């Protein structure tokens, strides 16, 4: 992780690269999906919105996904701050990482050519007593309705397309998730 | 570990102790209950049946239970052969094991005086996808009902009063689990 | 694992015992060990007496798609039927080995338990060492099926639809669906 | 974790992201809650108090809980001090995060839409002497009542509510965490 | 375990050897599996013979509770009378099998130690799991508080406080305590 | 670990304010110790305010803090937040005297020290003397700082005693229960 | 492992061993062929006119343990049919197709696979080039003896072999690998 | 490593240069840093020219394609240096240079091999990993066509095994342009 | 280990062997093989001293020392030894087929045989490393010795042929001098 | 490691020594080292393509590729690196030591310089050793040839020399053309 | 490690020392420690190549081959070296010791002394162990032979010293000649 050195009129700056791209507004969102990420994404989102809340903020991904509850949190993040949120997708958006993708503002989720997309139902697990494993099959259902009920406004499918859809993981090419309204554009060179 | 050494006119007969007890129609017990287990006690109930359909059999158990699909095998052998199976609790009939004490032929179910008794809902558990985790959940449910059901009808309990007693680990004194129906008789002196 | 001696003095172990009356057991999952025993067992049982039927009492999990077939295949190769009753749980293979009963003597007992469903793998190297991968398990996906379909009565593509996750069947819907015969009463 | 560096008459200051965060008056929370986590929200409570203590506090939650004992730190602390504390829900606050989602000043205590609330009884260990298992299971249930007390001042449920709602694990939407009175109100984008 | 001979041919271990003599030798941890050795044979012991004494000697550092009343419950169950001998130790669960033989048949070795104390639990989960497991070791606590002091002439409360912490008696004290009735003098 | 390059527990040991947030091992204690010295050498006059979330540990690392405590010329106002427990408790009692606190949700232990010895016989003699003449050191020190006698301590401390932070003060661990 | 009683006291596959059946339900290493060997030089001992069936369920392991049971299937006098039951894989495979001619069975299910063989090298430049002629030297005796019993030419083995082939009972057959698919 | 705290280490002053060294695995951490750096650069300076050098035994394919598709995206050229050893992932990488930028020392190696790739499960999961790796072949195949005028038939017949390269049959595949003489 | 009856005896399937004089070598050479290769061979002797003794082979090797416990048994008694190499014999392996008797030592045909150095080891003091090297290098010439005398071939070759592993066909042993005959067909 | 401070600013030791165009080579050798070593050597032709660069050698050796990176880089910037060999110079560290710009190559009295082949591994199928097989044997080849042109002595005679581990005296090391002088005191 | 400032020079301990010519070696000798010492020894020689340079050790010692490019730098470089023992300076610890610049080695009152040989290992083929055994045998006596010119013992003697583990006093190290004042008060 390299060191930017910027010279001002009162001294040094020194940034390591990602810290120098957020000076620009550019926030790179390139690992899994977890609590201390997400911590780290919503606070940036905090930050610009302070510094401005009327400029664009690029959200970097390439990630193959992790928590659901920290990417709700990143979620709501964007939804709620005043500035308008691009989403660039690089090399690969999966789960949770291609829910954020298709989280970006209208007209301005992206995609490289080569970007690979997937779709899946989300992952939980269950030890313990037969009432126990019910409440946790209960409400692993209802995150999954809650995804498909976002994801549908989001990309214009139907409910029971995306439940059929994601059931197994689906891949998507960067151009067969313009068709599916996951992006807007695929930014061709 | 002990032997047994026995005379006949035709040369000796070397029996491992349970072995010398198995002669007499006894069978033992006393480890938790796998497929192992299950499968020795099957062997030992349809060889006792086939030397003498007729007279009784004596299952002993000290068992914290197991494999809930290595007790009904157990279960459902001893409902299919002729002998009178009489089940006799020593030290702690637990889970699947208090299930094998209930199982006993009508009027021959007991239990010494310092004997424990633990029921409670099966335990399981599921790792995965949301539609996996809701199979596993919905079978597990699906065997609690068949539990609650066959200890119904041999404790005479309703399945409503079983339920709530199952719903956290419920120890029993050998004269409560006479009067709840899951004993006949505490055995003295 | 208990013993039984008769009159030199005929010592036989619990297993070996019930052989004698031609019941095999069963009772643990199938990898090629207990492949191998199984097979001997059916072997020795046609060699004493190609006439008098063979009992399979099945409690089984499952096991490796190739150590069921040797069973299968011995079954339906020795001259005696052979009786397949489920007891407890039958899974994966055992599952299948139970519908290899012979035709009118596949049994149940009244809590047994069945389960339907695809046979699981595992491919690791070359895109084209997981492409001879992908094809040959769901050649042998295809296999059982077929097998599947002709001792059930079932189409092909209706086993294809209830193994494609877990699918969990009581005896009495087993019957139904043509995997048994008869559920043992009492 | 990325770095701001702003320009003062003095020099060069460069903050991590969430110190910038904390000159603002906000307060992260993305983890577990044990002694270390504990500790440094306290800090950065008594820190704000010490710089103004007249302007609210914003404390974002986003955690599965922990220890009771270090949560409670953070509890008694937010009530401590003299400015409002606003707490704010994102993705997950579970057990002692709810608890502590809770704790925020009347009239200031919000969730993002797609947040979830989890409210459970405390879990524990115990090992040894019989009496040494007592002395273990009198505490935890003197601190079940303890949450039990304190939740319902802070919801408006009854002690008796929460006992039978917190016996196992129970899953809340925001709307449903309004409804409790764990939270005042959803912010809408 | 070496082995004896009888003159077909008897093949003996040395425990199986002393089994004949009406000999149970208890000297290891008491677990299920341990308990299941010494109910056996004291079942088998009164088949052979229901008015011969059973001696049982106690070489244990204790064990399970439930495994240890399975013992203490086959005891009292058949006719013939136990005398249990404690050679080198006999600690906790052992001790108390120690004072569970027939009344002035509780011997013990003029240089064995006995130990008695609380039982030993664990708990783990949510605070009510812990109440049902806290309970529960409270109530066996008593059952051997109680069924001790009608074995000792001890009272209840005595018994509580001597329990309280491990606590190692002599021969001599055992006697005097009423968990053993004679020390064996050469 | 908020930071700017002044951690956060720099910039309120600024405020003469000390936080004592994991187990007592000798690190710890050396830091606690140091920050002792350090606040007395910027000025020896003022108030040191010790906050105490401590599940305990080392009775010696413990010791280091005490005496350093007692040991400076400036008032160190004990505050409990959370729990403290066993050396945690020791230590919350070691503050000044009308100026020892915690606030209404936080708990004390006290207990008995715990400890180990192999080997030899008279290995263990030793070990064994060590612990009961340490016990009696605590609980020496413990009735001169609560009020209540050395008899009703060792009474007190044989097992897991939880106290709420009411009977903290009604015992004499603490001056006062910090409201509202 | 169960146990038959004549009074002579067999476990099953010593019970077989008396039919003249050998089993062979495990990997191939020196321990398993050291067995069947000796099995071999027994029945052969017996009597050296009967058949002696080989019951082969097997992924296979160490060639150079194949090779001992092949060699001493061809030196023995009684004529060895080899029956496929589940799987014969990889050298197991090889074992099959070594039957005497004309009777080379596998059940109808019966799954078959010829692959190359498979070695390690560590060390040196040169200790890698003696393990690598080495191994290269044992696929062409492979091959050679494959061709020998199957009719294919070593050109075809060759590529067959290049990856995993899996082959059905009935390609087994049609590939020479077995004389007959055993029905009903 | 080494250090100026001015921490300003030895690749930060040939960042300065606008010389990004890839010498390692590609993995997503890998791939973030070379695209922040390559994101970087371009805004530093739009027509300037860049200096990756690849010295890599590869790694993941997605990692790979977010520096390949960040290069083809952005203005100025990449030029690419192979150092020493150019494997799987890297050698792709290479090939991904500025037409006519290419570059390899007389002694780097260079190999080309299929994808590799993994799949645990029920037949029907195994069978939707084996065609996402075969449509990642296809992918790479097609991409690295373009890239070196070699036809599809050829790269997938030359990527069955490892197929190791020298500097100058590497010029002759056109997976560079030319070998850098002293 | 499967089981043999005979008219009471029950001879597991090595034991039976046994009894035709047949002694079966099929793993590594180590200090219990040996112990139990010795064993059989004194016993067989014991029995009856004119009858020749079938050792199979089929051994990765081992042991130097536990070889030559072996080796130096087979010289020793009076009855023929006749060494068949099945599948492989390497290193200490290839070396007790050599030892068989004079013109009784043979392979089938697809046996491959390999020689190779002694391997060793040595860790400590400067001085203890020169007396773990002085005794490796006798041992090496031990071998090379006796192997020249079993086969004809100058020690000076067998120097040179086993600086690193030599792997040989069994028509190539036959050649080498370290087999009499190929046990065709 | 050790801060130096200059005023007019910290330093490692390293970028210190940097400074005076001095580059430390004191490990094993793998693509991070190298990497490490390409960087600092062509940021030294930066600030001056004229000045001579000093490489110091103590290194046990390493990948064969991680090391051809360094020896590539050496020869393709303009500036003269001298090698100098203190300790050891093992293996890869060696072959980088008789890289160095002609008359500049030296070593310390007692500095070893140590010569051999490369190491290597390969598992799997017979096609994929043989692929393994002959891609290393091409790496000694590369290796051999370029000794060979810099030594001044045959192929032929360094596959001989470096088929076993041969460490060389600092005298032989010059007798060897590996380098040229050595340095005294 | 804590840390010293200058009105601002932000330096850790060591490197403030390194600042008055003082080099610290306190653990076992590798590699990465070597590397450290012959970066401080070539910077303490730029900066002033006339003043003393004080090496104080405190080493269980490690490598010869990391050691050995110390003791080469040390004479190499035209300022002289002081040495100071502090506590324990064991066998290549005690040899850079020997190694201070003549008259100024030096050692505290209850610094212990020890020698030995070197230890060294060896797995493998015959002949690897053979060249292992030869390589540590050379070593062992290049060792010998530079303690013997520095002690002014003959090698027969050191030989004999040097058989097992050697403690020596501060005092007897003197007489023995690795030191040449011991320090007072």
């Amino acid at each position: 992780i390299p060191t930017v050195i910027e010279t001002t009129n009162r001294g040094e700056r020194a940034y390591d690269i990602y810290s120098r791209l957020l000076k620009d507004r550019i926030i790179m969102l390139g690992s899994q999906i977890d609590d201390n990420v997400a911590n780290s994404i919503v606070s940036q989102l905090l930050f610009l919105q302070a510094q401005d809340s009327e400029k664009d903020i690029y959200l970097y991904i390439n990630s193959p996904g992790g928590s659901v509850t920290a990417g709700f949190a990143i979620y709501d993040t964007i939804q709620h701050i005043k500035p308008d949120v691009q989403t660039i997708c690089i090399g690969m958006a999966a789960s949770m990482g291609s829910f954020l993708l298709a989280a970006g503002a209208k007209g301005k989720r992206f995609a490289l050519p080569n970007a690979e997309v997937m779709i899946h139902q989300p992952l939980g697990g269950a030890q313990g007593q037969a009432t126990e494993i019910a409440i946790a099959a209960n409400h692993i259902l209802k995150t999954r309705e809650k995804l498909n009920r976002i994801l549908s406004e989001r990309t214009g499918q139907s409910i029971e397309k995306i439940q059929k859809d994601t059931d197994r993981d689906n891949f998507l090419t960067a151009e067969e998730a313009k068709e599916y309204g996951l992006i807007d554009e695929v930014m061709v060179p």
